[PDB]
């Protein structure tokens, strides 16, 4: 019950009871705390209450010191101090950004806002807070329980009455009841078992609640600049394929930390490959928030670096299948590819974190903690997709907002930014630079003359709040018949039940614009779907038509999208 304060490190036995992480106050600012919140209970060795024998007075404000022992106005003895006067709560070794995460129920925009504007220990706070809301807010879905089975990927479910019922999609996990995770999409469900089991009639379903762990480590360590490559030994015999990213290299090992701002098929994975061809003794980590992420980095260093010193750590909580061609759980192997939430406590001359937009500050002070490294490389787009935020219902957050590492590549620009995108043709490359990279992304191919947009508003039922359009889908039917080569075309939407009635009716494969970030096809046929904020998001927008190598099919729902494509308009 003694610790430091979360606001300025001052030694204290202070905690405050009211708040949900119950954190370590001063005597000046837990003070500053109850006098300006709700939140009145403060915790010592004993909490600070009414010592006196059935009485329930526990507000701090309304206490006194009575020798030893803790009284209210009523039962205070002639010879007392009140425990809250001149800023001061009276507690052993004698803000407004503090109580607003303090009390904030994270359904707003501007919490999040704040939780990546105020002081660093603040940011850790606000992690913590926001993450173990999460966690309870899982709690209040209701139960869902076998009804009937159909099939190997079909069943029926009966719900817990007066509890809401969560969102079916990818994003929402079940834990069968332990018969392993499963996911379940939309009177008959389509089941996703991560373990084979014929499933039971009478069995159920919840939402994993795990346990939050307190943060230690600051989102991003100090930062330091060296006159010198620190820590590493570069080569003098580098590869060409890996020579524009040489000056980036040296960048990388003569500063603690450095952000890389990679738009869609720029070369990230290809620059963090080569950091280990051009440090060839270094030992380096690899991680990213998506078993996907960690993956695409896996493949990228099968093709060059020696399989023999590479390993995927794998959590033995098996979730999803992921890259099977390294040895798997060998901590010390000189490259070690793993997400942030199965990290190993170690040290590395260098650490490479991935899909920075998808991280949150947890994620970021995760890393800081189980790895003690030299070097930290952050590489994303903050033009691209965040963590989805469940709480957040209210307001839109921007790319500054969405962790510290992009807040600071959008305020003072990344350390460095891969400028020629490699995949898109010249339509979309043009189009994107100028929506989210300020007319800096240069395109490489040329313009592949297969890239359309049709403005067709179609027609908007709702599978609960996920949207659908069947006209945009018939729409992309009769394009099919007259443009075959589109056959092999991947389906993206921003919804996935428009995505479910795309499957049947078309039969192409299907993909959320949140599920095909960091993946590239020839075709891709999109169906805005709604002209909601979700469906115009520019980072989401941005992530759609950059999936394409070859040629993309945009149906549009609106109009300032619509007329900021470059590409041919399609007539009806
Ligand atoms: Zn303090
Ligand atoms: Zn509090
Ligand atoms: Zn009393």
């Amino acid at each position: 019950a003694v610790g430091a304060c979360v606001l300025c490190n001052s030694q204290t036995s202070l905690r405050c009871g009211a708040c949900i992480r119950r954190p370590f106050l001063c005597c000046k600012c837990c003070y500053d705390h109850v006098i300006s919140t709700s939140h009145k209970l403060v915790l010592s060795v004993n909490p600070y209450v009414c010592n006196a024998p059935g009485c329930d007075v526990t507000d701090v404000t309304q206490l006194y010191l009575g020798g030893m022992s803790y009284y209210c106005k009523s039962h205070k003895p002639p010879i007392s101090f009140p425990l809250c006067a001149n800023g001061q709560v009276f507690g052993l070794y004698k803000v407004t950004d503090f109580n607003a995460i303090a009390t904030c129920d994270w359904t707003n925009a501007g919490d999040y806002i704040l939780a990546n504007t105020c002081t660093e220990r603040l940011k850790l706070f606000a992690a913590e807070t926001l993450k173990a809301t999460e966690e309870t807010f899982k709690l209040s879905y209701g139960i869902a329980t076998v009804r009937e089975v159909l099939s190997d990927r079909e069943l029926h479910l009966s719900w817990e009455v007066g509890k809401p019922r969560p969102p079916l999609n990818r994003n929402y996990v079940f834990t069968g009841y332990q018969i392993g995770e499963y996911t379940f999409e939309k009177d008959a469900v389509v089941y996703r078992g991560t373990t084979t089991y014929k499933l039971n009639v009478g069995d159920y379903f919840v939402l994993t609640s795990h346990t939050v762990m307190p943060l230690s480590a600051p989102t991003l360590v100090p930062q330091e600049h060296y006159v010198r490559i620190t820590g590493l030994y570069p080569t003098l015999n580098i590869s060409d394929e890996f020579s524009s990213n040489v000056a980036n290299y040296q960048k990388v090992g003569m500063q603690k930390y450095s952000t890389l701002q990679g738009p869609p098929g720029t070369g990230k994975s290809h620059f963090a490959i080569g950091l280990a061809l051009y440090y060839p003794s270094a030992r380096i980590v690899y991680t990213a928030c998506s078993h996907a992420a960690v993956d695409a980095l896996c493949e990228k260093a099968l093709k060059y670096l020696p399989i023999d010193k590479c390993s995927r750590i794998i959590p033995a909580r098996a979730r999803v299948e992921c890259f099977d061609k390294f040895k798997v759980n060998s901590t010390l192997e000189q490259y070690v590819f793993c997400t942030v939430n199965a990290l190993p406590e170690t040290t590395a001359d260098i650490v490479v974190f991935d899909e920075i937009s998808m991280a949150t500050n947890y994620d970021l002070s995760v890393v800081n903690a189980r790895l003690r490294a030299k070097h930290y490389v952050y590489i994303g787009d903050p033009a691209q997709l965040p963590a989805p935020r469940t709480l957040l219902t209210k307001g839109t957050l921007e790319p500054e907002y969405f962790n510290s590492v992009c807040r600071l590549m959008k305020t003072i620009g990344p350390d460095m930014f891969l400028g020629t995108c490699r995949r898109c043709p010249a339509e979309i490359v043009d189009t994107v630079s100028a929506l989210v990279y300020d007319n800096k992304l240069k395109a490489h191919k040329d313009k592949s003359a297969q890239c359309f947009k049709m403005f067709y508003k179609g027609v908007i039922t709702h599978d609960v709040s996920s949207a659908i359009n069947r006209p945009q889908i018939g729409v992309v039917r009769e394009f099919l018949t007259r443009n075959p080569a589109w056959r092999k075309a991947v389906f993206i939407s921003p919804y996935n039940s428009q995505n479910a009635v795309a499957s049947k009716i078309l039969g192409l494969p299907t993909q959320t614009v949140d599920s095909s970030q960091g993946s590239e096809y020839d075709y891709v046929i999109f169906t805005q779907t709604t002209e909601t904020a979700h469906s115009c998001n520019v980072n989401r927008f941005n992530v759609a038509i950059t999936r394409a190598k070859v040629g993309i099919l945009c149906i549009m729902s609106d109009r300032d999208l619509y007329d900021k494509l470059q590409f041919t308009s399609l007539e009806i």
